[PDB]
RNA sequence: GGUCACGCACAGGGCAAACCAUUCGAAAGAGUGGGACGCAAAGCCUCCGGCCUAAACCAUUGCACUCCGGUAGGUAGCGGGGUUAUCGAUGG
């Protein structure tokens, strides 16, 4: 069930999108070349983030290394992406 | 002459985008002064659609790459609608 993208939920929702990406990017750049980080704060898509990696191995690396990680007072709930991104599926 | 539409003007004007200064605001943004991009209602009003904001409240653990909660505020120079008003092409 591995994927280029990893799905994080259970995040402090009152963190601004602009800032939020960077906070993850600094934490997650260390595993591979991140193509893009998708973050929204709409009713459905808040408190959660998608991180797209260059390598699938790098997404696996990030997943098994930081599960439950205390991030903004909250544990990081990471799981694989069920479906790839529109930028990958091509 | 009203009145209701119309804008090809005349004459008298009026308002003031951006930007800057300053104040308020969490922000969008607004106030004031300077400034003029434009505007025949660019006068005034959030009732209706859009767009902008997200500090606090309230709900949501939620799988996206169209965008989307209530709540609240903003935009009348985003339309729509409302309401008042000016000049008057041998004007219609
Ligand atoms: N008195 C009067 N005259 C009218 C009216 N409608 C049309 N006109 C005449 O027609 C010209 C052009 O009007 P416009 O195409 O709406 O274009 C206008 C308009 O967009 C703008 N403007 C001037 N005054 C006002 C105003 O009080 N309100 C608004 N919204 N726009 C204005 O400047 C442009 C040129 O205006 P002008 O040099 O005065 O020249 C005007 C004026 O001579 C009206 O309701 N009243
Ligand atoms: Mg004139
Ligand atoms: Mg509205």
């Amino acid at each position: 069930r591995p994927n280029h993208t990893i799905y994080i939920n259970n995040l402090n929702e009152k963190i601004k999108k602009d800032e939020l990406k960077k906070s993850l990017h600094a934490i997650f750049s260390r595993f591979g070349q991140i193509l893009d980080i998708l973050v929204s704060r709409s009713l459905k898509m808040r408190g959660q983030a998608f991180v797209i990696f260059k390598e699938v191995s790098s997404a696996t690396n990030a997943l098994r290394s930081m599960q439950g990680f205390p991030f903004y007072d909250k544990p990081m709930r990471i799981q694989y992406a069920k479906t790839d991104s529109d930028i990958i599926a091509k």
